[PDB]
């Protein structure tokens, strides 16, 4: 199955190196550095340097032509892409999970020089953990080590960060919820005051407002005090019609309900759109990042699962030889995963709206 193999290494190189320098170009040279788009720009950039030595594995495997270089290296830079962008993404799952963490770790020190240092970290740490691969039984050591570090531990940190952030977006969805459902009961009672005459309707709709409002209220900071004052106002608008309407006032009761309309648009509105906003971004931001590590993880397993079986399986076996054979297409698939991965940003995404958005 070798020209299977060469075939979907060819098709990876003939798409991954325009779209690689397409989202690096974009990404760099149009907008300004962040804390989120760098860490964005270092995975690409260390897939862009994986996609480079395609044609060096290519020409191995069609020849079987000078140096140990071919032996030597090569091999290593798919250890090393695999390992930088483990640590990265792990990286960015953590700094997401963060955000929503305690503020005492979120304003300390939190500033580009920051993500910068902490990218030449990452970019060190995996560089360490390339010298075993290119010098020199080892390989069950190497194999074992390889693959706790670079998909048991980090994908269990990115599984726990991950539920953490999604049990926490949950939570927030029903409280918004609940203020809609007392939005609406709020603004329908309202709706039904106006066109009901005598006073016995008028006390039985400002009731349910007066509930509603107080519910409004408790659910949950010069923000907060505002959001509170204006409920506060809100409930003592609604007292005042309901001592009308006790009186039996009929018209003064509803020129008083009227006046409720004015404060609600000048207090609560504002407070929905930017709840409603804040709620449907943060939902893409996580949902492209979860995409691109699951996509990772499902391109990255068959490598490991044919290193597990190789070490298993004792030589001198015909299984040995299916393995052995197949080992080509698990690898071109490994690497293909760098191919892949641009794509996803776009799908999951003017130039800029479809690029530099999808990262904010």
């Amino acid at each position: 199955p070798v020209i299977l193999s060469m075939v979907i290494l060819s098709l990876t190189f003939l798409l991954g190196l325009p779209g690689n320098g397409l989202v690096l170009w974009v990404a760099g040279l149009k907008m300004q550095r962040t804390v989120n788009t760098i860490w964005f720009l270092h995975l690409t950039l260390a897939d862009l340097l994986c996609c480079l030595s395609l044609p060096f594995s290519l020409a191995h495997l069609a020849l079987q032509p000078y140096g140990r270089f071919l032996c030597k290296l090569i091999p290593s830079i798919i250890v090393l892409n695999m390992f930088a962008s483990v640590f990265l993404l792990t990286a960015i799952s953590l700094d997401r999970c963060l955000v929503v963490f305690k503020p005492i770790w979120c304003q300390n020190h939190r500033n580009v020089g920051m993500a910068c240092s902490i990218c030449g970290c990452i970019w060190v740490v995996a560089f360490v953990m390339c010298i075993p691969v290119f010098v020199y039984t080892p390989l069950v050591a190497i194999t074992i080590t390889r693959l706790v570090v670079g998909f048991l531990l980090p994908s269990v940190i990115m599984i726990a960060c991950y539920s953490f952030i999604v049990f926490r977006m949950q939570r927030a969805r029903r409280q918004l919820a609940d203020l809609e459902d007392n939005w609406e009961t709020l603004n329908d009672n309202l709706k039904v005051i106006e066109k009901a005459d005598n006073a016995a309707q008028v006390k039985d709709a400002l009731t349910k407002m007066r509930a509603a409002a107080l519910d409004a209220q408790k659910a949950t900071s010069p923000e907060m005090k505002d959001f509170r004052h204006g409920f506060d106002i809100l409930v003592g608008q609604i007292d005042d019609a309901l001592k009308l309407a006790n009186e039996g006032k009929v018209k003064e009761a509803q020129a008083a309900a009227e006046q409720l309309k004015t404060t609600r648009n000048a207090y609560i509105q504002k407070y929905l759109e930017r709840a409603r906003s804040t709620l449907k971004s943060q939902s893409k931001t996580f949902r492209v990042a979860v995409v691109v590590v699951a996509v990772f993880l499902v391109c990255w397993t068959p490598y490991h699962i044919f290193g597990v079986l190789s070490l298993l399986t004792d030589p001198e076996t015909p299984l040995g030889k299916t393995l052995m054979s197949w080992d080509h297409v698990c690898i071109a698939l490994a690497s293909a995963n760098s191919c892949f991965n641009p794509f996803l940003y776009a799908l999951l995404g003017s130039i800029q709206g479809i690029l530099e958005a999808a990262f904010s």
